[PDB]
């Protein structure tokens, strides 16, 4: 039994390839095993996503892995709808209902609005990134409208790394006319760094400011640096290192060769690597529900072009569908479930602070108990 | 998809030049392909956000104008409603400016209103535009959102 | 430099500080990290 999956990797995601080459081996069975054919291109560049999905849908794959831009999104949403193809991805959430779509990162919008009320802020700073679309942005804004929010929202994003400096100094000058104490920084894990060491140069990492990273990577940036400042910081983890389960998972994954394994000889993980391991552990689970339910899907290497006109969409595709979607397993990222859509469900959050000791959780967030602190 | 094989069977069909439109979403295959291709694209619908070659857009930018006029009716706080259709291009311009102009805007995404039951939903939009008594409103939308 | 790097991290170089290096070489080290800080550095200079 082989079947034939797409790997539409970023370059540079190393970890994120490592990660899913550990998910090959601790998810490969007798039964059937999974041949991934890997394609390394330009994500951003919406030509070169198009022909690596119809590369690898003429190679007749049964689903395609891998991620996408706020430019190149589009592009697969479409082709994956209308060519009936599965697309999981650990990428940020579709801003709608997209068919033919997993992914495996969670909605942080509602974590980052319960958090706000929490420390019950009504005039904060917003910097954001338009790498992983304004639907955060957009969420903020129109919750300022209701619970009466002074929001200062500023694109940190189009700033130009080679001289960006007299941009930070003119940054935080306007956010000195309002006294903004008050920051939420919705930004990758890098441009979060590159925020983090400005702060301290400053000196704005003092006591009296507040810092809210809103990724689901709380940990997975350097923190030592802005921990004994005095400036509260707090933010989200999705990754616990708390389970027996994860826990597990590092003692075997901060041993492997970093040679062969890139970035991968750690004690922590990216949330976006943990991620790609589990959704190979949902690739799995759900290829296996097909044979245990007697559902023949199998094909060849002849699908055809899929700029084929009329387009028309194998049948085969719906049940693989229903079976990734159906898939409820437990991952790296707590329990792992889904709804008709694709966006996963009934996941939790953990909200954490940076204390003296390190960092520290709080409390959770459920879809449907919102914020609840452990004491 | 439909807008890549309508640009691919044009350009099967030997084309020395393609008109026509593109959306939020569709932009980027557009912006891409005639990039790639060299295939020139001359379009009336908004202008791309950054600096895309073969590409020949026909609307000038609004964003300066519309910048000159608030400052021109000397506004300090006013109500932002956008439309997601033609990009947040103009809601960052006005975002960024409220930073160095010093504004109290309210901005609300006027247009993930599902239509079929969209009035308990302005009824609850004019309500929080209330709240601060906004009396100066800034409709940026297409013809029939207005 | 090793204490100017640390009293950077602890913040202990804002504005109330006052820091003076006692040697002849005040340009020779890198002040451009505690420049911007806001406490007032002072020293001494032999190459002028």
């Amino acid at each position: 039994n082989s079947i034939q999956i797409g790997g539409l990797f970023p370059r540079g995601a190393d970890q994120e390839y490592s990660a899913f080459r550990v998910g090959m081996v601790q998810f490969s069975t007798s039964e059937f095993r999974l041949t991934p054919h890997i394609d390394n291109l330009e994500v951003a560049n919406s030509f070169a996503v198009t022909n690596a999905f119809c590369s690898q849908f003429s190679r007749g794959v049964y689903a395609i892995f891998g991620f996408y831009d706020k430019k190149s999104v589009n592009t697969i949403t479409s082709f994956c709808g209308t060519l009936h193809v599965s697309f999981i991805t650990p990428s940020f959430p579709t801003d709608g209902t997209h068919p033919f779509v997993i992914q495996m990162r969670p909605d942080l919008k509602g974590a980052l609005l319960s958090l706000i009320e929490y420390y019950q802020w009504d005039k904060f700073a917003y910097l954001y990134d338009s790498d992983r679309g304004l639907s955060t942005l957009q969420a903020v804004l129109d919750s300022a409208a209701e619970k009466k929010w002074q929001v200062t929202a500023i694109n940190v994003g189009n700033i130009n790394n080679d001289k960006k400096d007299e941009t930070y100094r003119s940054l935080f000058q306007d956010l000195e006319l309002k006294k903004e104490r008050r920051v939420i920084l919705d930004c990758e894990r890098d441009k979060v760094n590159d925020i983090v060491d400005q702060v301290i140069t400053i000196g704005k990492h003092v006591k009296g400011y507040h810092y809210i990273i809103a990724n689901l990577g709380f940990t997975d940036g350097d923190l030592l640096k802005i921990q004994f400042g005095g400036a509260e910081v707090s933010g989200f983890q999705i990754v616990d290192y708390d389970d027996s389960l994860v826990s597990k998972f590092i003692e075997r994954w901060s041993t492997l060769e970093e040679k062969e394994y890139p970035g991968a000889h750690t004690a922590t993980i990216k949330y976006t690597s943990a991620l790609t391991y589990d959704a190979v552990q949902v690739m799995t689970e759900a290829f296996r529900n097909l044979r245990k339910q007697r559902i023949e899907i199998s094909r060849r290497g002849n699908a055809g072009d899929c700029l084929a006109n009329p387009a028309v969409p194998w049948g085969q595709g719906v049940e693989i569908e229903r079976a990734l979607k159906q898939v409820q397993v437990e991952g790296l990222s707590g329990n792992i479930k889904f709804d008709q859509n694709g966006k996963r469900i009934n996941y939790t959050i953990n909200i954490m602070e940076l204390k003296t000791n390190g960092p520290r959780k709080i409390g959770y967030w459920s879809e449907v108990d919102k914020m609840v602190l452990t004491l």
